[PDB]
């Protein structure tokens, strides 16, 4: 409590008053209230400093225990199918689908699911740096692979022009282009927030250029939207069980997701924002799994007796 | 009617799965815009779906 | 802007401070700010109050 002055009253008739929210006072028979300096805040009793709370989306919240929780369910899955497509790297499904790329997708999905796990915990600038780039790098990766499956894609390109290896090197190797101009040029970086709420330090990260972010977003959608329209040209076809049918299925998923991402990251206010970013990204991943492998892992493990090559028609 | 009625009910699921951080991070209008977006989203997901 | 105390002068000699946020000043020479009723905060100038 500071000093207030009752007018017409000598110096030593003051009043008490009590502090503002903001600045402290200790000394008694104090004039003015202190100001308390960054990273602290004033308690009630306006007495003393304590400590700004710093929150962010945190691995011992229950929002990211359950997080975690999908996202290792997701890892997990995929090291089970890539297991049996290792194993079985002789029947005649595992042959037909091309088990190289097959263990190159595999390889990237694994990366996803665990480029979902770098938007928990406290923002450093090397986990903001790794952010975007890791989740375009392997999300590409697995919609060139899809891409290069897809029927009279391959066609196309050699009479434009292994290839397939070379149609996924030139989509990974213009996605890391942009990625090295982006972290070249202006890289992100984290950044203390003190302007939401005066209380309390949201640390978010910072997108060094706006720009760079929008090329990846672009060239990605792009993909999947070339990817989408071939399979949608070959949707009818009953090859490998009807692969194209679920190529574009999980196009489809791909794109409802992240339609459905834009309302919701804009809706979306304080740490709870990166967690959009996870949703958006596990979902998207699971679909690709589904559509492009649970569906052999069903003929293969029960009911192996249509493990022929007249059936992979 | 089945991959008609599987994609109802997920775009149904995935609307209302994407939307939870907004509805516990907000208040005030925008929350009720969430709400809205989400109804309709689910509305135009069954139409287009299933006619 | 309120009145305060220059700890061993008198009552004549004083500082200007600035009034907190929610509080105006609406007279020269007030040793006290003054609250914003219910529904009304103050300004950028910390003079009045807008609903
Ligand atoms: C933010 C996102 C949150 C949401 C989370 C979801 C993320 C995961 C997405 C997708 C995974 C799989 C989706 C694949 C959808 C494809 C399913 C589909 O369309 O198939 C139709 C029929 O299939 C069938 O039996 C259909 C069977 C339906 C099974 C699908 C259920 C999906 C459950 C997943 C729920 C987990 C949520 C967990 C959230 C905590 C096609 O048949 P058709 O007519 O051509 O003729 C064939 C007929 O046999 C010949 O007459
Ligand atoms: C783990 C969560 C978050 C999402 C992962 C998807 C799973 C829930 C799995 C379990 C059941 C699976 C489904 C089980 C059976 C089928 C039947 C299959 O039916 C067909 O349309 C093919 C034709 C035929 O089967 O005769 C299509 C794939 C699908 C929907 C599978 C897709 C992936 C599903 C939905
Ligand atoms: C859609 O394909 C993708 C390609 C790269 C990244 C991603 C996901 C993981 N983040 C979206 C980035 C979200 C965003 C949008 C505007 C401003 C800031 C931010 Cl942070 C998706
Ligand atoms: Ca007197
Ligand atoms: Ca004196």
């Amino acid at each position: 409590t500071r000093k207030g002055i009752i007018e017409g009253e000598p110096t030593c008739c003051f009043e008490c008053v009590e502090c503002p929210d903001g600045e402290y006072s200790d000394e008694t028979d104090a004039s003015a209230c202190n100001k308390c300096p960054d990273d602290f805040w004033s308690n009630e009793n306006h007495t003393s400093c304590i400590a700004k709370e710093i929150e962010f989306l945190s691995w011992t919240e229950p929002f990211g225990i359950a997080l975690t929780l999908f996202a290792v369910l997701g890892i997990f899955l995929t090291a089970f199918v890539l297991g049996v497509f290792i194993k079985f790297r002789n029947t005649p499904i595992v042959k037909a689908t091309n088990r190289e790329l097959s263990y190159l997708l595999l390889f990237s999905l694994l990366c996803c699911f665990s480029s979902s796990l770098f938007f928990i915990g406290e923002p450093q600038d090397w986990t903001c740096r790794l952010r975007q780039p890791a989740f375009g790098i392997s999300f590409v990766l697995c919609i060139s692979c899809i891409l290069v499956k897809t029927n009279r894609v391959l066609l196309v390109f050699e009479a434009k022009i292994n290839l397939q290896f070379l149609l996924v090197f030139l989509c990974t190797f213009m996605q890391i282009v942009i990625c090295v101009i982006w972290l070249y040029t202006a890289p992100p970086s984290s950044y203390r927030n003190q302007e939401l709420e005066d209380e309390i330090i949201f640390i978010t990260c910072h997108e060094g250029s706006l720009m760079a972010l929008g090329f990846l977003i672009g060239y990605t959608c792009l993909l999947a939207a070339i990817c989408f329209f071939f399979a949608f040209k070959s949707r009818k076809l009953p090859e490998n069980f009807n692969e194209a049918k679920f190529i574009t299925f999980s196009m489809l998923i791909f794109f409802i997701v992240w339609i459905s991402f834009i309302p919701a990251y804009a809706s979306t206010y304080g740490k709870f924002v990166s967690a959009v970013e996870v949703i958006a990204i596990l979902a998207a991943s699971f679909g690709l799994l589904a559509c492009i492998f649970f569906n052999k892992i069903y003929i293969i493990l029960f009911k192996p007796s249509r493990n022929t090559i007249e059936e992979v028609r």
